[PDB]
DNA sequence: AGCTGCCAGGCACCAGTG
DNA sequence: ACTGGTGCTTGGCAGCT
C-alpha cells in the first residue's frame, strides 16, 4: 500500500479517509484518532461504510477536525468552519470560521458563517474581551498565526488551525477584501482604520476561497462590532445566566428554551445570536420595542405562513456555491410561494420598521414563475437520475420522453404479442444493465421458447433471452432517456444562471425573513407569557415591580414568587442574607436575565421595568480560588455602569479572612466602582455596612417552619435577616438531637461574642 | 383496526403471536429459514435501532405487516448493537424440519440474550467484570444477589440500611439488575442501566431454596453458610431463575454461593469509593486511578480479580499474611513468571462457554495454549519455598490427559467457527478422514477431467468449473459452443458462454455433496463430543484459572510492591494507624516533581485530627493517602510508605463538603464505631456566619466523645483548633506554609499542632484580587483579631 | 477492482386449472 | 384442492465490465 502512504504525504495534518470497497478506511495514526472520536473498532485499520460517510462526516466535522476524502487522489475536503451541506450542517446552530492574531498594540479578530455570508471583525482591547469573544462566537475552527503569544487563550480549543505569518500581511488582506467586496476602499463597510482586524479577516477570507476553491459571492459585506456596541459578559458569566446552555452541557431549562418559538432554523439561530449580544443603542431597541407591540394581534396568522419559508438562508448559500439540490430549489419555490400572503398581512402593521421588512422581504414573482414551470413538484434528492424538469418547460425534453415512452410501451405490447402466440403465461419482457431487455420464460415452460428466442442468461427458475426486435426498441429507449437526461441537466444548470443574477436581493429577503420570525416569536412570547415593555433611563439604575425568573417561572410547578428590586446611584448596592436555597441567587439570576432581555429589545417578565445603561453584566453566582479569581475579575474591570451578581464570597476559607475579604469587596464595589450590586452573603458581620456607608442597603429571604419540614420563601423584604436554619435543616435531615442541642448551645455562644 | 383474533390470523402469526404472547417486553428474533424477522413493533423499533429497513409482508386479512430482518450469518453484529444499548431480545430457533411438517415448523425461543447474561467474547470487556445482580427489599432491610454467568461466581448478601446498599449497588456496578415490583427506594436504583421490574413472586423463599437446592444438588444450604438469610436467598432466587431462563440449557459451572457478611470486609459508602478514585476518576474516566496505577497483571480475569480486591478489602487476618508472604516469595521470579502467565490467557471466561457448550474452536484452541503453559509455572514455583505458593501451584493442576485430547482433536489454528468444518484435525477420527478423502480428490479429479475432455473434443476454451446455483459444470465459450458434443447436457447459459453436464460429472458432483455433508456432520458431533469429555473435569478447571488469576494478581502486587518502593504493613490488635513516610499512591505518580511524605500517629488516645493549613496546601491529599494505605493494607498488598503499622478497621467512611450534607453526616455519626475511619472534609455549612461551624463542632465532638472513631477533620475552621485543648482524643496537625512577601509557597508537610494562621488572604492575593483591596481586608482582619 | 442483482429459506399470497 | 409463479429483510459474490 504504497499508494496510500504517497498520498497521505500530500495531506499529513489532516485525517485521510481512503476508499476500498464499500468502505473508506484509515490506517496508523488516523485509524487511531478516529476510533477515539467515532467510536468505531480498531483492526491499524478503521472503516465507515460508503452508505454512512456523510453521518460520519458530521461528527468529524462537529470535533474539529478536517477530513480528506481519496476516491485515485483527494477529490474533496471537508473542514469544520467551512461546510454547507445541509446533512453536515445543524439546523439551529450557528457553525463559525474564525481567525484570530495578536500584534504588539492588540487583537485582531474575525469570523465567518460562510453559509450566510456574516462576516465579522473586530479588535478586542485586550486579553479578558477576546477570551469573551471566543467563547461567544465559539468557532468551530479557528485560524491563528505561528508568532501568536497568548496562547492559553485557544489552546484547548477544538479545530485550530496554525498559518503562517505572511497570511496576516495588510496589504494583500485590504486587496484582497477590496477584490471581494468589488470596492475600491473599506470605508463604506467602516473597517477602513482597522488594520489589526483586516489582517484576521484576510488570512480568514483567503482560507475559505481556498477550501472552496470556488467564488463566493454572497460574502459581499463585512461589519465592524465595537465594544461599546453591545453589553460585555465573560464566560463564566455567559454560562452562569444559561442563555443558550444549561451548567450540565444540555439545552434545556436554558433561557432560549423559553423564549426561542421562533419558526424557522434562521430565526432560532439569529434569536441566539441577539441573546448572546445584547445592544446598547436604546435607538434600535426602541424599534424592536414598537415592532413588538404592532404585530401582537398579527402573529396567529404570520407564524405558519413563516414556517413554510424554511431556512432560506442555508439554501441560498447553496445556490451561491452551485451546490444548491432538486429540493433546495424547491423549497426556494414554496418560500416564494409565501411572500405575497405575507405581504398583505403586513400591509396594515402600523409600524415603520415592519413595513421596512416587508420591502425587504421581495416577491420575486419572476423567479417563482420559473421554479413553477421548471420543476415538478416534489422533485428527487438529486438531478442525478433526472427527473426533476417539469413537462412543458422544453419541447425539445418533452418530444425525447414522448419517444422514451413509445418505445417503453412498444416493448409493454411486445410483452402480450409473445404472449399470445407462444401462449407461455410466465413470459415477461424485463431489463437490466448486463443483458438490457430480455425476455424470460420460467424453467418449466423455457423448452417451449420459439426457436428463434436466442438464450443469454439461465436463472435457478428462469432463461432469459433476447431477439433483435427487443434489441432494437432497446435502442429507442435508451438513447432517448439518454438524451432526456443529459438535457435535463442542462436545464438545471439554466436556472442557476437565472437565479443568480437576483442573489444579492434574496439574501436580503432571507435576512429580513429571519428578523421578522425573531420579531414575531417575540411578539408572541410578550404577550403570552404576560411581559411588559422596559423603558430606558439616561443614568445607570434599575426598577423592578413584580419581576419574574423568565425560565424559572415556565418550569416549576409551584408559584413563582414575584419581587420588585430598586436599585439607583443613591442605592447602589443591596446586601442580601437568609437561606439561599436557590432564592437568593434565583433572585439574582432574573435580575441579569431581566436586564439582558431589556436590552434585545424583547419584553421582560415584571408589571415594570425601568433600567439605566449598562456596559457589562457580572454573575459570580453559584474552589475557593476560582471563586477569587472571578471576584478580581470583577474589582478589575466593573465600572459605575456596570450590573454585579455576587453570590456569598468568604465560603471556603477560615471566618475571619471570608468575612474581611467579602467586607472589602462590598465596600470597593459600593464606594470606587459604584456599580449596581447585588451582594449574597450569609455575614451576619455584613449587615452594619449600611450604617457605615452611603448608597448600601439590607435585604433578606426568610424561611417558614411548619408541620414537619420548613417553606424556604422566595419573598424578598427589607432589613437583615435576623434568623438562621442551619441547625433546623441538620435537624430534619436525622442529625440526633444532642448533638443539634450542643450545636445550639455553640451557637449562641460564638454570635453573642459579636 | 382489524379484530385479531386467534382464528383471523394465517398459521404462521398464530404461532409467532402465541411465542411473542411469551416475550411482550423485549425484541423476538424469530428464524424464518436463512433470516432472523422481527414483526409489528418489534419491526419498527429494530429499524431505528439497528438502521435496517423496515418493510412488510402481505396479508390476505387488511392490515399489512411492519416487518424487519436481517440474514442468520449475520446476527452476532446486531446483538452487540442491541446489547450495547441495553436491550435484551429473544432467539426464536426453527426445531423441525420443514419437509415433513404441514404447516409451520415447530419454532421455540432457546436463548434469551440480555446485558448481565452474556458469556460470547464478541460482547463483553475484556477486563471488567459484566454482571447480573437482583435487589429485594422488605420492612426490614434488603436482600442483594450477583452472578457472573462467564465465571459462576454467585454471591449473597443483606445490607443492613440504604446507604450500605447504595455502596454495594456501586461496588458491583451489575450491568442488569432485577428489581422486585414492591421495591420502596427507587432512588436507589432508577437511572441504573439495564433495570429490569420483576413480579412479587419470582423473590418467594420456598421456590427460592428449592430451586438453589436443585441447582447445587443439595438437600439444604447449611453447606454453603446462606441457609440462614432468607432475605438474601429471594434475590438469590429471583437471580437464578432468571439466569436458567435466559440461557434454556444447564448451568453446570453455577456449583455454589457465597454469602457476604459486613464483617467480613472493610465497608466503604458510596462517597469514599468515589473519592479515593479506585477504578473510576471523578471524571468517569478510567485514568489516574489507583487501578490504572496498581493494575499491570497479564491476564483478563487477574485484572477483573485485582479491581475486585480493590473494592473488597478483606479483614481475615490470615488471609492477609499468606497473601504478603506470597507477594514477598515471589518478588524475585515476577520477570520469570509474567510472560508465561500471559499466555494463559482468560481462562475463566473460556471455561464458562465450555459449561455453557457455547465456546468456539478458538477457544479450546487457547484452552490448549494454557494447558500447555501449566509445566513451565509449576517448574517455575517449584523452587519458591513458600507454603502459599505451593498451594496455589498445586491448585492450577495438570490436565495432561486434556491437553493431549486437544492436541490430537484440533488442529494448530481452527477458524472462528464449527459451522464450515476444518476444526477436528486428521487422524482424529478415521471414519471422518474417510469422508474428507472425496472432499479432498477435488485437487486431481476435476483437473483431470478438465484436460481430458479438453483434448478429446479440441476445443481450447473448455473449463471445468462448479457454481453453488448450478453445480459441476463443463463451460466452453460462446464461440465454440456450437462445436460442443451432442452429449452434452445443456445447465447453464452466460452472456459469452455455455455450461454442460454429463453423466460422469454428475456422478461426481452427487457424491462429492453427499460425502461433503458427511464429514461436516461427523466434525460436528466429534466437536459436540469434546465438550463431554472435557465437562466432567469442569470443577478442577474452575480451580485451576482460579487459582491462575489469584497468581497473576499476587505476581503483579509483588512487582508494583518492587518497582514503587512500597513495604509490608503489620498488624496490631487495637485500632490505630502509624505511618512513616506515607505517600499517596496515584499523586505521586501523576506528579513531574517530588511527592513529600508525611507520617501519621492514630490511637486511641490520639484519634481524633483537627487538620487545617491553606487552600491547596494538601489536606485532602493527606487524608486520602491515609484511607488508601489503609484499604491497600486490607487486600494483602505492599503500601506505600516507609513503615505502616495498622488496626482493625470495619469501615470508611467520608463526607466531602444542604439537605444531602447533613444527611450523610448524620449517617455517619449513626453507624461509626471506634473501629471506623471517618474522614470529614470542610464539613458545617450554615445560612449565617455561625451556623455551619456550630454543627461542625458539635459534630467533631460526637465523634470523638461518644462514638471514638479514627477521625481525620479537615477544615478552614480555625475555630476548630481549639478542640484538643476541650476535648479528650482530639490533636492538631497542619500543612505547612512559608510567607515570603507577596507570595505564598506550599511545603505540603504535616506538622504538630495548629498553624500559625489560617492564609485566606494571601490565597486571594495569590488569585489576583486587587491590592488595595487585600489591604483592606487586611486592615479589616486586624480589627477582628483584636476581639480576642 | 467497481456495480448490479441473484440467491439464501422460511411462509403467505394469487391467478389458473381441478 | 393443487401448480407454479410472486414478495421480503441483508450479506456474499457471480458475472460482467
Ligand atoms: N504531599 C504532597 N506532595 C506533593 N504534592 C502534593 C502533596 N499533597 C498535595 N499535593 C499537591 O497539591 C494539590 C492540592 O492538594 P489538596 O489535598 O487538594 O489541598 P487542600 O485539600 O488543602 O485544598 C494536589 O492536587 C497535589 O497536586
Ligand atoms: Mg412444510
Ligand atoms: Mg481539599
Amino acid at each position: 500500500m504504497q499508494q496510500y502512504l504517497r498520498l497521505k504525504a500530500q495531506h499529513p495534518e489532516i485525517l485521510l479517509f481512503y476508499r476500498m470497497g464499500d468502505f473508506y478506511e484509515l490506517f496508523y495514526d488516523d485509524a487511531k484518532r478516529a476510533s477515539q472520536l467515532l467510536d468505531i473498532s480498531l483492526t491499524p485499520m478503521a472503516g465507515i461504510p460508503y452508505h454512512a460517510v456523510e453521518n460520519y462526516l458530521a461528527k468529524l466535522v462537529n470535533q474539529g477536525e478536517s477530513v480528506a476524502i481519496c476516491e485515485r487522489k483527494v477529490v474533496r475536503i471537508v473542514t469544520p468552519g467551512t461546510i454547507s451541506d445541509e446533512a453536515l450542517l445543524q439546523e439551529r446552530q450557528d457553525n463559525l470560521l474564525a481567525a484570530i492574531w495578536q500584534d504588539s498594540k492588540g487583537f485582531g479578530y474575525a469570523t465567518l458563517d460562510i453559509s450566510s455570508g456574516r462576516f465579522r471583525l473586530s479588535e478586542p482591547a485586550d486579553r479578558e474581551t477576546m477570551a469573551a469573544e471566543l467563547q461567544r462566537t465559539n468557532p468551530a475552527e479557528l485560524l491563528y498565526a505561528e508568532d501568536f503569544a497568548e496562547m492559553s487563550l485557544i489552546e484547548g480549543r477544538r479545530g485550530l488551525r496554525r498559518r503562517p505569518l505572511w497570511e496576516f500581511e495588510i496589504d494583500t488582506a485590504r486587496q484582497q477584501l477590496n477584490l471581494q467586496f468589488g470596492t475600491r476602499d473599506l470605508v463604506g463597510f467602516g473597517v477602513e482604520n482597522a488594520p489589526r482586524g483586516l489582517c484576521a479577516a484576510g488570512c480568514l477570507l483567503q482560507y475559505a476561497k481556498d477550501t472552496q476553491r470556488t467564488t463566493l459571492p454572497h460574502i459581499r459585506s463585512i461589519t465592524m462590532e465595537r465594544e461599546q456596541d453591545s453589553i460585555i459578559m465573560d464566560a463564566a458569566t455567559r454560562r452562569n445566566l444559561e442563555i443558550t446552555q444549561n451548567l450540565a452541557g444540555g439545552a434545556e431549562n436554558t433561557l432560549a428554551s423559553v423564549l426561542d418559538c421562533t419558526v424557522t432554523p434562521m430565526g432560532s439561530r439569529m434569536l441566539k445570536r441577539w441573546l448572546h449580544m445584547p445592544v446598547r443603542d436604546t435607538r434600535v431597541l426602541l424599534e424592536r420595542q414598537q415592532t413588538i407591540g404592532a404585530l401582537q394581534d398579527f402573529t396567529a396568522g404570520l407564524q405558519p405562513v413563516l414556517r413554510q419559508v424554511g431556512d432560506l438562508e442555508r439554501i441560498l448559500a447553496r445556490l451561491a456555491l452551485r451546490t444548491a439540490r432538486p429540493r433546495d430549489l424547491a423549497r426556494m419555490r414554496h418560500a416564494f410561494q409565501q411572500l405575497p400572503e405575507l405581504r398583505a398581512q403586513l400591509e396594515t402593521v402600523d409600524s415603520a420598521p415592519v413595513q421596512a421588512l416587508r420591502e425587504k422581504m421581495g416577491e420575486f414573482a419572476e423567479l417563482r414563475d420559473l421554479l413553477e414551470r421548471a420543476i415538478i413538484d416534489t422533485p428527487p434528492v438529486l438531478v442525478r437520475d433526472g427527473g426533476v424538469i417539469a413537462s412543458g418547460y422544453n419541447e425539445e425534453l418533452d418530444e425525447w420522453r414522448a419517444l422514451a415512452d413509445g418505445a417503453t410501451d412498444y416493448l409493454e405490447r411486445l410483452e402480450v404479442r409473445e404472449r399470445e402466440r407462444t401462449g407461455l403465461d410466465t413470459l415477461k419482457v424485463g431489463f437490466n444493465a448486463v443483458h438490457g431487455y430480455y425476455i424470460q420464460i420460467s424453467r418449466g415452460q423455457s423448452h417451449l421458447a420459439p426457436i428463434n428466442y436466442m438464450r443469454r442468461q439461465t436463472l435457478k427458475n428462469a432463461e432469459r433471452y433476447i431477439i433483435p426486435e427487443l434489441k432494437e426498441y432497446e435502442d429507442k429507449v435508451l438513447t432517448s432517456k439518454g438524451k432526456a437526461l443529459a438535457l435535463e441537466k442542462q436545464l438545471y444548470e439554466e436556472l442557476f444562471d437565472l437565479l443568480l443574477p437576483h442573489l444579492e436581493a434574496l439574501q436580503q429577503s432571507a435576512s429580513a425573513l429571519a428578523e421578522l420570525d425573531v420579531l414575531v416569536n417575540l411578539a408572541e412570547r410578550a404577550y403570552t407569557l404576560n411581559y411588559t415593555c422596559p423603558t430606558f433611563i439616561d443614568k445607570p439604575g434599575i426598577r423592578i415591580t413584580e419581576g419574574r425568573h423568565p425560565v424559572v417561572e415556565q418550569v416549576l410547578n409551584e408559584p413563582f414568587i414575584a419581587n420588585p428590586l430598586n436599585l439607583s446611584p443613591q442605592r447602589r448596592m443591596l446586601i442580601i442574607t437568609g437561606p439561599n436555597m436557590g432564592g437568593k441567587s434565583t433572585y439574582m439570576r432574573q435580575t441579569a436575565l431581566i436586564a439582558l432581555m431589556a436590552y434585545i429589545g424583547s419584553y421582560v417578565p415584571a408589571q415594570k421595568v425601568e433600567i439605566g445603561p449598562i456596559d457589562r453584566i457580572f454573575t459570580r453566582v453559584g474552589t475557593f480560588m476560582v471563586e477569587m479569581t472571578e471576584t478580581a475579575n470583577i474589582l478589575h474591570n466593573a465600572t459605575e455602569y456596570s450590573l454585579v451578581l455576587m453570590d456569598e464570597i468568604g465560603r471556603g476559607t477560615s471566618t475571619y479572612d471570608g468575612l474581611s475579604l467579602a467586607w472589602a469587596c462590598a465596600e470597593n464595589l459600593a464606594n470606587k466602582i459604584k456599580a449596581l450590586t447585588l451582594f449574597a452573603t450569609h455575614y451576619f458581620e455584613l449587615t452594619q455596612l449600611p450604617e457605615k456607608m452611603e448608597g448600601v442597603a439590607n435585604v433578606h429571604l426568610d424561611a417558614l417552619e411548619h408541620g414537619d419540614t420548613i417553606a424556604f420563601m422566595h419573598s424578598v423584604q427589607d432589613g437583615a435577616a435576623s434568623k438562621s436554619y442551619g441547625l433546623a435543616v441538620a435537624a430534619l435531615a436525622g442529625v440526633p438531637k444532642e448533638v443539634i442541642k450542643r450545636a445550639r448551645q455553640k451557637l449562641r455562644e460564638l454570635e453573642s461574642i459579636s
